């Protein structure tokens, strides 16, 4: 929202009040509490006749300082509030002296000037990292409209560069745009987003989560360049700054703080095939594409029934299409003998066609206007209207029916929607409608999410999520959403991918192939292999079929190639993903995220970092050209082999089998030998590979157990010439393959045999020691 | 401005027709028509009741496609109307097929797909660099304000970035923001700007001008984040796309299109001085200012007269303070004895309290409402007039006054202002108001600059512009504006510096120091490096007293240091400024515009080409740390003679009499034999240097004349360890020294003397070779 | 309520939406439901984001067929409601074939054409006596006032004449005129009425009463000249078809119907 016009002007119409002065500091048990007046009160003259606002400084956890400014107490201040873990006994130190007021939580510090020259202070061991200039933040009033708003300015430093704000497809570095926090189904395309989440993180350690579900308004260095302005329509201002100081910590908390990232299971990381969307589908349809999936060996393990396994317009009233499936759990249990998962699509709506409506109204289960009668419109399904689940009887009532999919064999769903929720409605609750709106994506998967856990059990749960809001990161696996099929909207759908993992979400999918439009063929083969290198992967599109013969013969040799990849990186990928779930760390990160030091990674949006070690950077070009950066060391492409030498650029051309693939130096690496399935005994027949170990490090892999927890660990560590190689844990006739290292002088406790990739070594009981050349 | 509302809807209240099927091509002349249906009109029956679409494709310049696009041609479209250099002589082919419809000048053509898919595309020789898709231009018609407007929507490529449109502040890569092309006098922190331009380069080698005046909104990709969409209030559209290949060549087509840069006479390069803008002052205590300078070494070449030579409250009714300076002329003349140039304030706005108000009241030479009363207000001033430009009399009047100030012995002026031109105004020649708000910038300062050109000379002529339009850079010398003192406020400034270059301006000055706050000492030191090694420099500020020593001694030092060494850089510094003469290729490059195929290049806003051959990165820390890339070549430093290697970023601590000045490599560069003046004859005693030459290289190095010409040549080619070194031309006493080349082998037709910065060699007979060892 | 400006437009603000295309017919006990698409809706890309109409065939009585067309069903929609006397086991036909859709309550039947060409026909022993021609139905969403309307345009044969519609005082031949069902003190010498009755008759034996207490906006001719419009500011639409085939049969089951 614009405030100022111009760094001498004011919008027309706008009346502005600035905390310009402390007053006085209390300290209220753990928490410091400063009084500001709008002006210079120090005579008692003019300490009357005057606004005064209340600063409170308090942490809900170490590291955390939260910042509540407020005008008038005496607001209605409805919920719905965002799901904060908040802790009462946080140890922090209070100091309020001569010239200031200082809170402190950890190395996290929030420092007022007291004294004429007002200013606020973030501060990390003493170091201002950011903080707000006097008159940067204050009231408005709003004089056109009769509105009231809060606001907060927090510097942004030279060379200093913003990420997050939910899942966005815009350019990924913030600086230069403006966004509101507000669900919206809008495609992928546009500077609108189906998950929004006010928080936001810089590449200078520190992040900021301003606590409002209704919408926030942030200029991102739009108003005042070198600023994060954010306002929202309340009598008070709450946000919190979150320490670092490397992007990971910030996370770490951010993650602690609001939610960690559930752990999915290991199948879900399989490939998953669609009916697609509006394309014709029966079982025999079903039969077709998995039959032709088996006789092409293309490995499959996760099946989903799009809008269409109901009859049309009467969308979401749970009810098989009997014409077009005339026995739903019979053909649910076939496929399941066949060792695939199902996942059907679901959504909050309801249309009115359905013969479920009329008992849905008169029960009172809808979402009602004011007036009492139902909100309703005809968009997406004819007389459509929302489940209210802010009444206790319809969440079980929906739920009740997704209970009754579980118990035909349904492994999952697809929560797909819940952006577009009214405002002009009165919730059974009776929430704030400007809170619902956001928040609702999050009851609705909350919902969906429990229904799982309290049947399936939770190690089992996942779903795919169209739209969140803070904290919907405990229920896994969101997928970007309708984008297009082209090189273009594939590139903005990794944007908004990266983006979403800088915003807390740990898991991320996408349409291999575009969801509208049909790819063409080689298009559809470079997504294949963006698609099998992410957490989680989908072939789905919207009027046409994705299996990989619908393009051509390469097609299916794409599919297959990064398919068993994907299945053999499973040793891999699951300890990453077991790290989003501890750490809040995100499978698919940013290369800024991994390597925060290095300034050339600043506005890196074409590739990224899966999991701590791989570097991969899809190609999107017809020719196969292809220019990514690579940070300090000597990588490894992961199983071409070559090298090639960081803190640079490189350009290279890849046919349809190949993509850049680099693995770090000084890196120990477990490959599976199953390329069927991913989910399998990880830690028996495991193929170790060592990369470049330099001398003086170590190199350490810790290979998990179907729970995410490590079952067995292995470092390789170098002296000399001599590594020394000790393992932890249980682990089954393994191998360890030094990469590139065609022979070796010595090797004690085990027994070697060259490869192509390098010289395998085989344990001969505890020490397997080597003695390089 | 928002046309849609997602990628599925339209904002509420708007209506869109676009032209979806070509109903028939025509050719007139040179030029192409294309008739374009809303709809399908291939029936007789649908060939009536329609809109239809009138596209026409023409080329005022080789490489340069206009399009114009209209909806009704009944409008009154009255002027002002850009500077534009249109030819109707142009080569050009124009093809109309069965397929396609194309129009082609240079190697760059606009074609348009005939039958059931709609689609306009732009081809670098047959390759597609741009267009628009079907539904991405066309008409709005605002059924919330009855206002009317025309939009296109330019695609985006993947990694393809933007730049330009005008003077701005905001992150110098425009994706993701949107901007209005229209003057305000915002200051340098926010999205405003003083100099709006509305057209726009990306790093794929082409430029787009929008052709009009009024207010142009852009999107670039945020609203559509794959394309940059741009509309005005009007009943058509036209734009220009230029073609490149590089970012250098599309400058060259358009400032060839809209005007060359002229080149500023040597003087105007020195170190520019003024007094700040509230210090209170006359005759003695200017001289007492500039002994000051002379007493101290510290070389000054031009004195400003800011704000009040002239009675307050009365400013610009061009009359001398008689109190504080009795005697004008002669106090100019006697400045000018000490070997000064004399630079004077003026605005394009009157007070009300000068007794010159009534007269021009009286007169009619000010700007009117409709009723015929003065438009009046009191921003800057008390009921501030507006002198009518559009009014031959009142420039007249005007015009003569400053040729009084000439002939008073005044050599150039500081056109300050001219930005917020209102628009409920009824101009003496009945312009569009729209279109004569930022306008005015060139017509003010074109009238200002041609009284220079008819009374000191052309070459003589230069100015201080503060806001500018459309084809304003051909009166060179355009100024940053009013600076903070801190360095996010240094690092805005060089954003705007390098984007003014990008938008076909070749000559930026800024102030030393900052305009408003009052700067640390550090701050001061670091700031007076960029502002030595940028085209033009100036000390100046607004409050604290313009005197380096009041800060410290080495305030001074360190002024005195970067004053000499532009002044010593001069032979090289004023051929590049020919450069932006003879190609409109700017002084402060981006790095984007030097090394366009460098991917570690497209974000880099810190740092920035001075010229073709050396490379600047202003400190930015009090510390001194600073980070900087280097691209592909081993780079020296310009005087500490240090190598880097390039292709990669280095980290270094510099102290405030130093900052990474890199040199390339195979690079001859000329240095002058004065460190006190910019304008002497540079070649004698000239001081040639030669950097890195490669084996298999040659390095070139033209020693301008007075005039900008080439007076002297001077070639090193290197063919194995043998180097031949050719003049030609007029030097005399010259010298080249070997950077970093203390031992040779052999030396032919020329003498040798050792140096620590390597070996110096002296010529006799031309037939000069040197062979390394 | 004028809808139509002229042959060729619409009333400005106005935005129409009609059922032009059956989806779907389904019996349920003595009653059929009709539910129709507004546009071309055979393709499943076109089964989503668009209005439906759910049209409702009954007979309350016999020879009286009741045609209840309704957008959303949502509204609060309070009473009081007419003194009808409703019969629940009315003897009625319903056929579903491929081609058409039919009710039929005594000699009176009501007629669904499927397919590209939609027409809502109303029959007496199969000829045809009246009825609703494509996109002479539908939901009017009037953004000048916020309001919205449902309406019906029931046709009118060469020389049909229009009675009733309560104890007028204007031409005792309708046609030509617009009625608003609205009790007003107004006097005998205009156009209002003390006694207003949204029924009517023609001289073709039949008779409708748009069941509806609120204000029903008859355009007797006046706005489409051929046709007998009828709009009410509402979410639904219901009238009934009475059959005669005489003047004073039309009243006997009027009267049976509301009250003797
Ligand atoms: C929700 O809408 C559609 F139903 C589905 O096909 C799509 O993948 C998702 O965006």
């Amino acid at each position: 929202m614009k405030i100022s016009d111009g760094n001498w002007l004011i919008q027309p119409g706008l009346n502005l009040i600035h905390p310009l002065q402390v007053f006085e500091v209390e300290q209220q048990d753990n928490e410091m509490v400063v009084y500001a007046a709008p002006r210079d009160v120090r005579e008692r003259t003019w300490q009357l006749d005057t606004p005064l606002f209340t600063l409170r400084f308090f942490s809900p956890q170490e590291g955390i300082v939260g910042v509540r400014i407020e005008h008038f107490q005496g607001a209605l201040n409805n919920g719905p509030h965002y799901p904060l873990n908040i802790l009462q006994d946080v140890k922090v130190t209070i100091e309020n002296t001569e010239r200031y007021a200082e809170f402190k939580s950890g190395n996290l510090s929030a420092r007022v000037s007291k004294g004429e020259f007002w200013s606020l202070d973030f501060l990390r061991n003493g170091e201002r990292i950011t903080g707000s200039q006097v008159k940067n933040n204050g009231y408005v009033q709003d004089t056109n409209n009769q509105r009231n708003y809060m606001f907060e300015r927090l510097d942004l430093g030279v060379g200093e560069t913003v990420y997050g704000l939910g899942e966005r497809f815009t350019a990924l570095v913030r600086n230069g745009q403006t966004v509101e926090t507000w669900n919206r189904d809008g495609g992928t395309s546009t500077e609108q987003a189906y998950k929004n989440i006010p928080f936001y993180m810089t590449n200078r350690g520190y992040g900021v989560l301003v606590n409002h579900p209704q919408c926030v308004s942030f200029e991102v260095g739009s108003e005042k360049v070198s600023k994060v302005q954010f306002s929202v329509e309340s009598e008070y201002l709450e946000y919190f700054v979150i320490d670092g100081p490397t992007p990971k910590a910030v996370l770490d908390r951010y993650t602690r703080f609001t939610g960690r990232p559930a752990l999915p299971p290991a199948w879900s990381f399989g490939l998953w095939l669609t009916t697609s969307f509006t394309t014709n589908y029966d079982e025999a349809t079903v039969n077709s594409f998995i039959d032709g999936m088996a006789e092409r060996n293309l490995p499959l393990h996760v099946f989903h029934f799009d809008c269409f396994w109901m009859k049309a317009f009467q969308w979401c009233d749970f009810e098989w299409d009997p014409l077009t499936f005339p026995d739903p759990e019979g053909m649910i249990r076939r496929l399941k003998a066949k060792g695939l998962k199902i996942c059907v699509w679901i959504n909050p709506y309801i249309g009115q066609k359905s013969p479920v409506f009329k008992e849905l109204q008169e029960k009172g289960y809808l979402l009602k206007r004011p007036d009492g009668s139902l909100w309703q419109w005809d968009k997406w399904q004819p007389g459509l209207a929302i489940y209210d689940f802010t009444n206790p009887d319809a969440c079980k009532w929906y739920a009740d029916k997704l209970k009754g999919l579980v118990a035909m064999g349904v492994d999952c769903f697809k929560t797909d929607f819940g952006e577009r929720i009214p405002t002009d409605v009165q919730w059974f609750d009776g929430s704030d409608p400007q809170k619902m709106h956001n928040h609702y994506a999050y009851i609705y998967n909350e919902l969906v999410w429990n229904v799982l856990k309290d049947t399936v059990g939770e190690e089992e749960a996942v779903l795919f999520a169209r739209s969140a809001s803070v904290g919907a990161q405990k229920f896994p696996v969101h997928w970007g959403g309708d984008c297009y099929a082209n090189y273009e909207s594939m590139a903005e759908s990794l944007r908004g991918g990266l983006s979403i993992g800088l915003s807390g979400f740990g898991f991320w999918s996408h349409d291999i192939g575009g969801f509208e439009n049909t790819a063409p063929a080689h298009v559809y083969k470079r997504w294949c292999a963006f698609g099998l290198l992410s957490s989680h992967s989908r072939l789905h599109g919207s009027k046409s079929y994705r299996v990989p013969w619908a393009y051509d013969d390469e097609s299916c040799d794409v599919v297959r190639f990064f398919t068993q990849l994907k299945c053999r990186m499973m040793p891999y990928l699951y300890r990453e993903a077991a790290r989003a779930n501890a750490r809040g760390t995100p499978m698919m990160r940013a290369m800024m995220m991994e390597f925060p030091d290095d300034p050339a990674c600043d506005y890196l949006d074409r590739q990224y970092m899966l999991g701590d070690n791989v570097m991969v950077a899809p190609v999107f070009t017809e020719a196969g050209d292809v220019q990514f950066y690579l940070p300090e060391g000597r990588w490894t492409h992961l199983w071409h082999n070559d090298e090639l030498d960081g803190s640079r650029w490189h350009k290279q051309q890849h046919g349809f089998l190949s993509l850049p693939v680099y693995v770090r130096d000084n890196t120990l690496l477990a490959l599976g030998n199953n390329d069927q399935r991913p989910d399998y005994v990880w830690h028996e027949g495991t193929a170790f590979h060592l990369f470049n170990l330099q001398d003086g490090h170590e190199a350490v892999c810790e290979v998990p157990a179907a729970d995410g927890s490590v079952i067995f660990t292995l470092k390789a560590a170098r002296t000399g010439n001599t590594i020394t190689v000790t393992g932890a844990g249980e682990a089954k006739n393994w191998t360890l393959c030094l990469r590139n290292v065609v022979k070796v002088n010595g090797l004690q406790d085990g027994s070697q045999a060259e490869s192509e990739q390098g010289l395998v070594v085989k344990p001969q009981g505890n020490a397997l020691t080597i003695t390089l050349h």
